[PDB]
């Protein structure tokens, strides 16, 4: 019966999220053309170096914390190593 | 290449899925405001005590079983332990 | 660091990806109505033969490699063994 707001910033019509083993939450924030991640237990999250998205639609994190994301607007999908 | 028409009901416009290493699979209904689950072997939905959601867009699930929904309607990203 | 643009062809608005544990990366390419996987290591994608998909918006996939999809314009969740 409890719910928890995740501290993220500026968010704007997220579309997408995804969470590594380490319980790091990876969030496509659809309306600023980013991807923002915030560690388990930071309250700061910081922005992923993605370059040239737009309005991305999702993200999946593999075992590796390799960040993959479907870059919507321009038809394509992007990956980012850890 | 059969593919199966899962037990779901009353879906409105489905925007995400996710499943867990224990096969239970989950869905944000996006047009009905909530989340839903369906346990592998199970034909029952049960809908996941979220509460105040608006369009959510799609959802992820950790080792742990706590699940995370980007609540996209109201720019937030929101969590429910097991 | 910097993004790599994965190999996949044709895209139109994709809308969702995951990615299983062999680095295998499933992505529901929305405008196309079809669902594209691209094996780890390779530059040429197949087609899933999943059927009469109207605007899928997700993609999952489990331990055992099956894929499950929102497909969103017919209200369903669909499903594929590996």
């Amino acid at each position: 019966n409890t719910q928890t707001v995740l501290p993220f910033t500026g968010l704007n019509t997220p579309s997408g999220v995804a969470v590594d083993s380490a319980g790091t939450v990876y969030v496509t924030d659809r309306g600023n053309n980013r991807v923002v991640k915030l560690a388990a237990g930071s309250n700061t999250q910081t922005v992923l170096p993605f370059t040239g998205l737009n309005t991305p639609s999702g993200v999946a994190v593999d075992s590796a914390g390799t960040v993959y994301v479907t870059d919507r607007g321009n038809n394509r999908v992007v990956k980012l190593a850890a």
